[PDB]
């Protein structure tokens, strides 16, 4: 019957997230990549992802030099 | 009968997300990517991502020199 | 009946959550790459990830010199 | 009748959760690399993952040089 | 009739988590590479993670030169 | 120079709800001054709710602040 | 120079909930100052809330900040 | 110079629930200074709270605070 | 200078929750200074919470603080 | 200098429940300083509760903080 259902319940008082900081300073070449499939939080849920059948979820980050 | 339902509750108070925070002083060369599916906050949910057949979610920084 | 249904019941008081965090300072070629399938938080869940056949869920983070 | 259900009950009072923290001075080349499928938190959670019959949950971090 | 059924019961009071943390000071060519199939928290749990025929979850780090 | 000579009461109920306080009660700052005098008493109640009864509420009493430069 | 010769009573209910406070009661900055008072007494409430009751209360109290420069 | 001369009661309920407390009673900073005072005192409540009831009270008492600069 | 001559009571109750707390009760910072007095006392009550109950009392009492440079 | 002559009863309950505590009762900086004077006392009641009851209390008592410099 069910496939692929589901029941997300949060209750929450004081919730604070940083998904990405990036802080830099007297720097050069320098990558912060983040994706993909990326879920951040108090109540992070993922279902069923890279469901597809030659699907692809990736972060690729490089300094080529 | 069902096939891909999704039930999100959320209860929150005081709820503060910061998705991307980027801070550089003095720098040169320098790259922040985020991307492709990101799910950032108190209540972060995902389903059925990259559900594609040949699909790509991807999140590609890079400094070339 | 079921297949791939998920309950996910949080209840927090104070949720403080920090996906990625960079801190650079007189650095040269750095890469911090972050990505794929991550899931990051209080209640962190994660179904069924990677479920296609041929999917690729990856993160490559590198410095080709 | 059921085949991969999840039932995930998290009740926190303070969750304080720091995903992925990079601190680099004076450094040169440097890859911090995290991903493929990575799971953190105070309730962390995986479930079926990998399960493509060719897939692929990778994290690749080098230093070519 | 169950195959593959989970249930996670956390109650937490106080939950610190640090996925990955790096700190490299002075440092030259250097590789921090976390992935493939990665539970970290106060209640981690995996289930049927690679569960592909040909599957592959795994965290490759490098410094060729 | 202050002479003063000569059921329920005196209840008081504070309920306070407050996300940000942020309270100086006394800031002095002085550059390059002389002779200054900053006095701040007698009953003083600073706050973010601040609530005073009954202050002085005596017979013959005093709830003074005296600053002064006698030269 | 001041001088004061001479069921329920006095119940006090405070419910306080802050989620940040920051309290300076008392701050001096001096720089270059030759003859400087900072005087803050008597009876000094300072708070986020901050309640005061039957302060003085006396028959013949005082409740007093004197600050000066005699020269 | 300051003189005096001359069922439930004095029931009190406090209850504070606060997340971020920071105080600083007393902060004094002196720079190139000479004669400098800084007098807290007498009955000083500071707080993120900060309840005061029946201070003084006495028949014939004090709460005070003298600071001065006698030259 | 100061003189003072001259069923249920007195029943405080104090709930304090909290998560941080940072106090600093004095703090004094003298630089190239010559002749400071920092003088905090009496009957002091800083804190988070910080609650102060029949402070004087006393019939003839004294709460006080004197700070001075006398020169 | 100063000078005093001259059922339930002083029941106190506290209950504090806090996570992170820090508290500097007296904190002291001197650099090039010469003639200083930090005093801190009578009755003083720093912390992040901080409850004080019934402080002076005597028919004829003192609670004081005398700090100078007599030159």
């Amino acid at each position: 019957t069910k496939e692929g259902v589901l029941y997300v319940g949060s209750k929450t008082k004081e919730g604070v997230v940083h998904g990405v900081a990036t802080v830099a300073e007297k720097t050069k070449e320098q990558v912060t990549n983040v994706g993909g499939a990326v879920v951040t939080g108090v109540t992070a849920v993922a279902q069923k992802t890279v469901e597809g059948a030659g699907s692809i979820a990736a972060a690729t980050g490089f300094v080529k030099k």
